[PDB]
RNA sequence: CCAGCCUAAACCGUCCGGCUUGUCCGGGCGGGGUCGUGGGGCCCUCGGACACCGAAUCCCCAGCCUAGCCGAAGCUGUUGGGA
């Protein structure tokens, strides 16, 4: 089973990595104790929107450094 | 006997709800779409259109069913209880 992490369980890795258990661990403990969500399509998606976010927008930021990074030199 | 159609889905607007407010997820609604020479969406170009196509839907009517009316032409005698 896959699912969406939101919180860094020493057993299977960090918030946000999409990995792998057993039905049961999120079917009667990951689900419900809401460690984890589903990992459906719809929600991979959700993922995208969010990492670009910033990506682009620290990059961008990071352009609009330079531009003080040349004229304050 | 005759007959073919609408939609789900990519996408866009919108309202609302959520939440790690995102250039987003979902729900409702509308637009979009319905195919086997495959189709649809998205961008560009063509001229994109007065035109075509047209209901199983709607209104009017005929006809029609539910009571009915017109409807031709004969008399005499004879048997017989009675023609």
């Amino acid at each position: 089973m896959k699912v969406i992490l939101l919180e860094p369980l020493e057993n299977l890795g960090d918030v946000g990595q999409v990995v792998d258990v057993k039905p049961g661990y999120a079917r009667n403990y990951l689900l419900p104790r809401g460690l984890a969500v589903l990992a459906t399509e719809s929600n991979l998606k959700a993922l995208e929107a969010r990492i670009r976010a910033q990506a682009k927008r620290l990059a961008e930021r990071k352009a609009e450094a330079e531009r003080l990074k040349e004229i304050l030199e």
